């Protein structure tokens, strides 16, 4: 019993963690193989491409642990800067670099000075924001999922936006929603709830013997949609019925039996009760994390 | 910016999980030098949990009767002792991955994570603290046994807890790394229940505190209160009673915010008496309780906000 927001062992993803230093700048970088990965930034209305130009391999300082490591090499794809270095890391995970897509969750290795100091999940806002927790010096931290013995690389920390919420890439240089990697006038889009996972988190309600916002009524997908506009939740499509299928399977709960329970949730409240503890709908609980975390998958 | 309950990276503790099996029991044991420690019901049936008697069960069993797995490779039980509600198993074998640590027994209120496991096999890290009823609100499915609770202070991993058993009201509880239960529970199969639980008033104001420092100050008031009469309202509303002790160790988010224990014990009040009225508190439409001054102060900037 129990459900608890859980992040994946980041164990892997420790013996990543290096600190890069360019002269006044000084923030992580991961580590993988021969190469250290880490903001473009770092060398910092910027022309990466001229201030690249200017900088020799010493004038990047790689610290692993106590040891100091040697550059040998840089290149430049996208908003991420690649550092070749002379030794290749000896605890080098299985690894993949994949872009994940608004709604998906993931764990995030927050690091200060290449050290690793907390590790949190969180999940990618339909706006292409996440609501982290970073201070300054936490640029290069990354965001990661383990499936099986690889470990998928899905973000790597930038910045923070003027609400407190957080913007990043995906390792190959590419952001995560309208953001540029400089100073300007950004903001975070309007969010939305992330419908498939409040319904997702509702299923592990019930499979933790939590029925009260139950009903004997059901609901149509257009029905549905039309209620779910009006309180800025995300659109659900057949896609995400689908999805659902082995937890409406598992609990006897159709998917939109669900439906007119978070209509019913959405339209009067909760009336002082609490769901799993919680006195909001929560959507930042994946149906393949419910079923991870009311199964018992190990790695 | 951001506040999230965030565990402590589980690498050093990864390390350190091993599968033990005695018979058809099959649960986690900790790996620290040439000893892998594990709940003693591990040398139990089903049978057995109702009334057991562990010295009787344990002087039958033989080293060999132990399998304890570490990864791929098998390990040589080659002595066992028993300390309180755990079993202290001798391995023929040093862990090259020991780190640094201290066995530590924590009080309520205290937070710690959770590396849970399976087989021996580290599934998912969370961030939960010992309530004053001396259970947990963990996430716990069967096999889970022997998985552990830490914090990490600087290089050194203390440990604090070890899973054993699940209450009927899916809260659980465990042992501190000497066996010894948090609690007035027992590992039999008996007709025990959690306590009535109440809210950690010290953690609650901690992240009153944090929500300040990040610049939301709409709970604040006008008011005071002294200790007793803040106590006298928390009691009917089931939170702990709060000591000199806690008011104490305030000291520097009291100082550093400019709001005093006692004003921001005011706000506490007054949030009690009112409810949110709509509005959330570092995203929470509920009052955190998990969340120590020594959290909140790691977590958060020196820099108000
Ligand atoms: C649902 N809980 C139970 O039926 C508890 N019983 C089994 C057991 C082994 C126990 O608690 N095992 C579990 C631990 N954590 C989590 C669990 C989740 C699911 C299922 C068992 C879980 C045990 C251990 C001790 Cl120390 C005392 C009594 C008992 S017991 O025989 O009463
Ligand atoms: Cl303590």
């Amino acid at each position: 019993s129990g459900f608890r927001k859980m992040a994946f062992p980041s164990g892997k993803v420790e013996g990543c963690m290096v600190q890069v230093t360019c002269g006044t700048t000084t923030l992580n970088g991961l580590w993988l193989d021969d190469v250290v990965y880490c903001p473009r930034h770092v060398i910092c209305n910027p022309n990466y491409e001229d201030l690249l130009i200017r900088k020799s391999n010493h004038n990047f300082l790689v610290q692993a642990g106590n040891v100091q490591l040697r550059v040998i090499g840089h290149s430049m794809q996208n908003c991420v800067l690649k550092l070749k270095v002379d030794t290749a890391n000896p605890k080098t995970p299985k690894y993949k670099f994949v872009r994940i897509q608004p709604g998906q969750t993931f764990s995030v290795l927050a690091c200060y000075n290449g050290s690793p100091s907390g590790v949190y999940q969180c999940a990618m806002r339909p706006n292409f924001t996440i609501k982290g927790s970073f201070l300054n010096g936490s640029c290069g931290s990354v965001g990661f999922n383990i499936d099986y013995d690889c470990v998928s690389f899905c973000y790597m920390h930038h910045m923070e936006l003027p609400t407190g919420v957080h913007a990043g890439t995906d390792l190959e240089g590419n952001f995560y929603g309208p953001f540029v990697d400089r100073q300007t006038a950004q903001a975070a889009g309007t969010d939305t709830t992330i419908t498939v996972n409040v319904l997702a988190w509702l299923y592990a309600a019930v499979i933790n013997g939590d029925r009260w916002f139950l009903n004997r009524f059901t609901t149509t997908l257009n029905d549905f949609n039309l209620v779910a506009m009006k309180y800025n939740y995300e659109p659900l499509t057949q896609d995400h019925v689908d999805i659902l299928g082995p937890l409406s399977a598992q609990t006897g709960i159709a998917v939109l039996d669900m439906c007119a329970s978070l209509k019913e949730l959405l339209q009067n409240g909760m009336n002082g009760r609490t769901i799993l503890g919680s006195a909001l709908l929560e959507d930042e609980f994946t149906p393949f994390d419910v079923v991870r975390q009311c199964s018992g998958v190990t790695f």
